[PDB]
């Protein structure tokens, strides 16, 4: 319904250029989300959006949880979307961790959100935290995916480097697929440097 793309083209929240990712790859472009989550109206219509295709899988999702910070807001629409809690870890002594005196019940069924996903590793680390709390993770999602995790219903393959479990679905809007090159193959490197986003 919403055209996803065009929404983070008109908010700049897709840089151009040439830049070394947290994989170790180079890519052409960049995505910065905190450009759309600026803006609580897309913010909220985004996350009714990642809402619909959740609600279709019946995975009844008690908590939302996002790794601090570019995670928070989305994760936060997304719970104000599914009517449910939200809750989010963040870096103590440079490990994650639950504070603010949040607290998981046993068992309870929680969704870890970012606002984007690329490898998936800071959501993993989000999902170890509550799992050794005793919560059940049904399940991630993300507004936007970078294609080297697959999300549900997308004809995408899982790349290099993705660090989501099989098992569990990812639910996002849509995926943002750049050029993915090794650093001694990249065809960027003839012409500019690459600096890290
Ligand atoms: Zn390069």
């Amino acid at each position: 319904h919403m055209d996803i793309k065009a929404c983070y083209q008109n908010a700049k929240a897709l840089l151009e250029g040439h830049f070394l990712l947290s994989s170790g790859f180079h890519s052409n472009y960049y995505l910065q989300s905190a450009k759309v989550l600026e803006d609580p109206k897309l913010a909220e219509q985004l996350a009714l959006e990642l809402a619909k295709q959740i609600q279709e899988a019946h995975l009844n999702i008690e908590c939302v949880c996002s790794p601090a910070i570019g995670g928070i807001l989305a994760g936060y629409e997304l719970a104000r979307a599914l009517g449910v809690r939200f809750i989010f870890t963040e870096r103590v002594d440079n490990t994650m961790a639950l504070r603010r005196g949040f607290e998981v019940k046993k068992n309870e069924k929680i969704l870890v959100c970012e606002d984007i996903i690329t490898t998936g590793k800071s959501a993993m680390e989000c999902a170890k935290v509550l799992e050794e709390k005793g919560a059940q993770i049904v399940a991630f999602g993300a507004l936007a995916n970078r294609g080297i995790c697959k999300r549900a219903h997308s004809h995408l393959k899982a790349q290099e480097g993705a660090c989501l479990p099989s098992h569990l679905p990812l639910f996002a809007l849509e995926d943002f697929v750049f050029d993915m090159h090794k650093p001694s193959s990249c065809p960027l490197c003839a012409t500019s440097v690459a600096i890290k986003p």
